[PDB]
């Protein structure tokens, strides 16, 4: 017997991989959101 | 194995593109409403 | 992939121009109050 | 699009014309000071 | 849309009202000043 | 499709209704204030 | 839909009776300062 | 087929209803805010 | 073959006609909320 | 294939207009708002 | 041959009887939530 | 030798014909459903 | 066939009467909110 | 020849019968379900 | 149906009872700047 | 033939039962969140 | 041999057709939410 | 509604009654001057 | 069937409860700015 | 952009021409004064 | 073996397509929103 | 239901009594003023 | 048959336990805002 | 003839006796998820 | 990432631009104030 | 259930407490303010 | 017959075990979120 | 014997190859939704 | 007679054993999702 | 069963240490509006 | 595992950038108010 | 049995870090905001 | 971080320019009753 | 908790201290004022 | 945890520090005012 759930070790590893470019680059616009925002405060502040 | 996230790296970046363009012209009328504030003010004022 | 954003740099700029209107008439009314403030000032005065 | 900021170019109207009201019955009121200041000046003057 | 500063026309004219009778018996008193003052000179005259 | 923003033509109405009323009947309370501020003024004038 | 602002026109009513009550018991203070003026300027006179 | 939104026609009504009463009373509080405004401002004044 | 997707056509219809009703109905309800909102900032207002 | 998101560009038109409707007539009460408050300060200035 | 699907024709009929009955009462119990939701809205509102 | 599969080509068209009813009346029931939650949604929305 | 769906008639209608209990109740403590803020808007207001 | 497949149109009777029942008093489960996710929902709400 | 906007009719006055008691002795220290300054005016007057 | 679906009669009532301890209790907890709600929002109002 | 799955390239073609239909008219009612949502936004809003 | 503007009445009576003391003991120094002047008056006289 | 939204009915009560302290204690230090506001306005006055 | 504060050019204008009224017409008065001075120094002097 | 997922690449095309109208016309809306918003900012502004 | 605003019965009692130390200490200092100014018109004088 | 939900009895309660907890604890740092509010408040105002 | 179809009556009865056991701890976890859930929106929250 | 807060750096130059026409006019209008003052204070001189 | 607001009964002291520290020293300010204002008036006084 | 369902007795503890871990754990970020949000309140409260 | 599992060895990873297809240009509909979204919050932003 | 059902008793430990792997792993990039969401909530919120 | 809430505790308490230093910070930048405010008044004044 | 927060170091830097720019800015605009209004100031002056 | 929960430990505490990033970052850009209104409010004040 | 308020250095100045001109031009009126005041006393001397 | 009004204590000192000196150069041209007055009533004396 | 709230301790110091220049500078305009009205009074005096 066996089973070489190994190549799960390595591909959910690239999974994890990839959701770390979405987790960063979908911060990047929330980033425009954010700034955006803090400008429009700016703004409207005085 | 893989998985292309590279069209993100594109696509996400247009959604930052115009929420600059938003991010921008919504400025543009907080500018009308402070300016036409700074001369409220100005009139009221004296 | 895109979106245009375009329709926004158009009707904003609407919005604009109504706070025009708007930032102009109010002016108008700051007006009645700001020289019938120079009147009553000037009848007060003397 | 668009927005009908014409019903303000109207209401913000009669708001200046009774201002005008005010701006008006209220110097009524300075000049009953004003004229008794004057009577009020002329008697403890001789 | 409208504004029924027609309370004010009323209301203020009886603030010209009053006035005229604090403009007027103030006015009483400054006799009693302005004649008492005519004595007192008249007396010190002669 | 439909949307029958027909009972806000309406109800919006009355709401600029009772604003007249408030409008109104708030102002004629600053009419006292005006009015016994001139009065005021009138007294400590002579 | 309604909005009954009947109360305000009660309510509003009696802030103008008080008003009336604060507006006519002041003045009787500033005939206290006017008269005591009135007769400090007799003695000064003469 | 069918579905009958008959009592949502009657029961958003009561829903209009009441907010027609925390309209209306809440109102009611705004008014000896109001009135005790105008009375503070009354006091302040002379 | 085939499919009626016919009694779909219609039944969906009265889905949007309803959604019109509790749409429009909704609405009815916010504008109590808007109103009373326009008349509380207008007691607050003065 | 397809998807006919015909509609939709339609539909959404209303949305946009009715929004119009209310964007229009809510300004309506703004200036009730607007302008009492050019008059209560108007009064209360004088 | 044959099949009499038409016991189908009937019974499904009343699965969609009872589904308007649900798909109705159901909506009883989210107009409660809406309109105490509205009433919510207006007390944390004013 | 042969094999009339002849009253198969026939009988198992009938076959289809039922599936044809059966998956009709059965969508009929996922539109009360689906339309039902469309109402559901609009409700809970506003 | 059949399918009793009538103590979903009953059942449901406690559902909204407890509602009606949390949405009372709830209501309760938005009153002291409301009214708390009054008062704290009373007493900053003078 | 025969079979009297009747005892078959009874028997399969009752099966639906049944089906009736824990039809029914399965939905009854769900309706508690249902309603306390109503008062759940209710809670969260305000 | 139904929701007791009852506990609010008499919640709310309380409030407005406190509002009364706030707007009552902020008053009374307003009184003792308001004779304070009379006083103070006398005797800056002679 | 038959088939006691009597023990499901009396079983599915305690899945009931114990629905209406979970959907109970599970309220108690929302009530904490209501009310720490309620006063997070009463101790950020004032 | 053979199996002629040329019907299935037809039949399921149509498959996609009403998939087409149920996908269009779904978001008509889609919009419906949309929009009024809108419109709710719109409400609220101002 | 109320507010009572009673210890007002009462308060700014002492306001009275003090600008009475100051008014008085005031003159009482004006004397002073006025019979020093009279003498000396008196003296430079013969 | 039930829902014992009774534990609900006191655990509100007590959310009621502190917010009368925070209600309560909240004024207690907005007295302390009225006060110190009152004195304030006391020194700056004369 | 812009704000046309050409309305203040002219109507702060007129706020001067009635300016140049009160200016003018009060000091008519002063004359009175004046002249009445310089008589009533006329008799007393001779 | 084989499997043709280009029809995939075309189809989810479109897909991509028609959420670009949907998220192009939707923005449309959001427009109506914010210039109403910036108008509405403008004039309770002043 | 309540609100204990019997700390500010207190509390704005004390805001009264401290007014009442510089509403005195305040016209110590007038009294210096006044009599230095008696003094320096008696020296004037003659 | 049966089933157990009394561990569900106690470890919802110990979820209330902690939400006593964050509910407590949260409202720690909202005073720290609300009193620091106060002490702005308090030294932006003289 | 016959069939012991008893010690089915006895060992079917242990599988109800486990599933209690399963359908008691399983739910025992499911507390964990539901109070960790109450505690992480008790945070969120404020 | 990037935000052109450009067309503030010159929209608000306008916004400063007006201020300098009402800041100007104004002025000009509280000469007309200033020289009838010197006058009027020209001839109450002699 | 509960919810120790006695954190609250606490720190809301010290926000009291040092708003009488800011209370007080502020007023050390205004005292400078308030003599140098006695003393000013008393060089202008002679 | 039997079924040692014992090691799910154990098992499923370590489950709730863990779910305690990331249960805690993820409340550890939730403050983070809570505590940022409180100094960020904080920032642009004052 | 034997059993040659190599084309599944290659067959499979063709699905793979296609999942990747299917998994990537399935993501691409997932960024429109993304950026319409971001750019959606943009606008409702300010 | 016997079976050796050891092998199973090994055999299904090794899928209890990746199951951990799998099982463990999985989780690695919930966290990803976990952390990115709590990340993304950090900056949406401020 | 647990859930160890402690680092909440922990925390929490360091969120409020840092509204302590932007607290105290904060207040530093009040203040000196605060006293050159009260050295503008002290220029102006004299 | 991990997350580039570091494209949020940077582009949170140009938030605060041009936030120095509308900080700038804006303050160029209150210069003109401040400065017109010491001039303003300076005429009413003398 | 097991179930490592161990890298959730450590890599939710490297979202913990991000958040501490962004969480002081955010406030780096609320302190441009928080000055240039200290600031703001300085040129305003004098 | 920063703030350029350089251009307040250098913008004040102007004003204290202008409040130069109008300081120096408003004494040469103050002249003008100057001399016309000793001239005017010369003539009355003789 | 706490809150470091220390800081206070201090800076309004150093208010005190500059007013202090404001204070008293202001008196050093009182002074000029108040001794060219001297001898202006000196030489028009004699 | 952490939050590193020392960049605010800095960033609010030259907060303060632009306060000085403004609050220094804005001084520089008052004793303009102060001088010219020493002078004003100067020559008015004589």
């Amino acid at each position: 017997g066996v089973i070489d759930t190994s190549a799960v070790e390595s591909a959910i590893t690239d999974g994890q991989g990839d959701m770390k470019a979405i987790g960063g680059y979908i911060v990047g616009a929330l980033v425009i959101l954010a700034v955006a925002g803090l400008i429009y405060s700016m703004l409207r502040k005085a």
